[PDB]
């Protein structure tokens, strides 16, 4: 799959390579677009907000690769709202949204169900991370079909109740996402579990966001993104 | 031209590339000489002092780039004094200061003006970066003149009134400093805009400092820069 | 000596090399084996906790280059406690540990050297660095004979009372490591400095831990590490 959706940098110590080390990884192992998503500055050990608002200056397309603007924003409360501004809104391109301890912790199951539930009702979203965390007990189903209607992807992440996800999406309709989820550029790409959890319920390859560039693309113009000229020969 | 004096690296999380980016970004783009210029402490999403304090280990030269060490400091008052400590000038070999909101909010004319001119009459700097900015309104032509008599350049950024600037330094007589503003390596060096500016006031190219290594190093040497050896050749 | 075990990246912005620069640089000067230490998380300008329990993730080998992960801690208190926590030390390799003024404020000697002493007889800790500090006075032939009953070796190094320490460690019959402390990646194995200070007291070869990686590792086997597969052929 030449797409990966969800990858970290410097911006968290707790992750270790640039944006010139994902272009140089993307390159070496025949990746076309990928994103860049940050943890977002509620968290703990994540960049300022202008990290964000200032991507707006990152070039498109670097030796054949493009770019994607992202970030891995917080859910915050059962309101489904993320710790991200209308100013970074607007540089950015790929929203990602999940649950992390120290902006929610995890409560009962219906806390963290209605709290994600709220966060794909809000429109802000593309894509729930890791929503098979353990950690975050949550009603599947329910969430698939929040998701499947309010046209967001669930993630399967490679870095990591997947099995139930990915069924659960397979039946409600929706999008899957697939993201590395990595915090070195060294496990780019690298989807070999996430394939598995795929193959042992049968889904569908029509549904995975990440076959193609431009299938990728093609789900961010359905969201509402303008369409990115640079982009236009992947 | 050869020669860019303005960029900054991760050490900001507003910025994303390292020094190991800009040296290899020079090589691809035939620039012979460049300066890492980190926003000062004082201001929000900067680093730490030692920051600059430690910037006295770099190499002098790699795969035949030049590299000078620098910082745009943050003017900080009426009295034209900047986030840069006496530890921290003794690392540096550019200083670049100019006016950022976090440290010093836009005021009356009146107060720029006279905090812009005093950080100039200090001594204490050899460039003000982006003095075009709108934001901060000032008194162009007393500026200019303050900084032709000190010997201090005014900027024309790459990154962002700059016609008035660049006619006032014209008249005036002072130096102009070409600066990408990059926080990306992917802008080092990129001055198209800039130079129309300065084709719009037919400025002389005999008063811009990036014309050459050379002569940007030996106007450092003229305001008081103990000669780099390692430099010779460039 | 193709190991260096003391170096530190942007997750202190008084450094300015990232994991991908230490590995490029390697490979560049024939380095087989090296260890990223960055300052412990109650140093002033160090990184988040985090950033050492997440390095577990790291590739072991890159372009033939092998990588450990480890810490420079710091040195607490005369206790001999250091800011490596339980989770952190399942994540690392090689313990580092040494006295920085922001955490241990320099003492009277013997505060010094019990605290250094104590760090020692701890068991938590490889390697004291640069115990040669003269900011840090101490009982240089105590602390060696502390540092060879509890096979904790002493560090001589690069960036930097080495003399003594070397003397001390060769009569006392503990083992010494190599570190450039490098904080940009130019500097990595450069060692010629601490080989004068060697040469001048006749130190053994037998016991310098850079001399090869197997060495290097087999020491912290006998310490009480895991093997590392993925190392064997180094
Ligand atoms: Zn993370
Ligand atoms: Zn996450
Ligand atoms: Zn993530
Ligand atoms: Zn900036
Ligand atoms: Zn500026
Ligand atoms: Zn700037
Ligand atoms: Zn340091
Ligand atoms: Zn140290
Ligand atoms: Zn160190």
């Amino acid at each position: 799959y030449p797409v990966d959706l969800h990858m970290h940098t410097v911006a968290s110590t707790h992750a270790y390579s640039t944006l010139s080390d994902y272009i140089a990884q993307a390159k070496q192992k025949g990746i076309k677009l990928f994103a860049i998503t940050d943890h977002g500055p509620d968290m703990e050990d994540a960049p300022h907000h202008w990290h964000f608002i200032n991507m707006r200056i990152w070039p498109r397309v670097v030796d054949g690769v493009g770019i994607l603007r992202g970030i891995e924003a917080n859910i915050k409360n059962v309101d489904g709202e993320i710790d991200c501004s209308g100013k970074m809104f607007d540089s950015l391109d790929l929203i990602i949204a999940g649950f992390h301890e120290p902006v929610f912790a995890p409560h009962d199951k219906a806390t963290n169900t209605q709290a994600m539930i709220a966060t794909i009702a809000s429109g802000n979203v593309h894509i729930i991370s890791h929503p098979g965390n353990p950690k975050y007990e949550i009603d599947v189903k329910a969430v698939a079909e929040a998701a499947a209607k309010h046209q967001v992807a669930l993630e399967i992440n490679n870095s990591s109740n997947c099995r139930e996800v990915a069924a659960a999406v397979r039946d409600a309709g929706g999008w899957v996402a697939l993201g590395s989820d990595s915090h070195t550029a060294f496990t780019m790409g690298e989807f070999e579990e996430c394939l598995k959890i795929l193959d042992a319920v049968d889904f569908p390859p029509e549904r995975i966001l990440n076959v193609s560039p431009r299938r990728l693309l093609n789900f961010l113009e359905s969201r509402g993104m303008a369409p990115i000229a640079e982009f236009a020969d992947l």
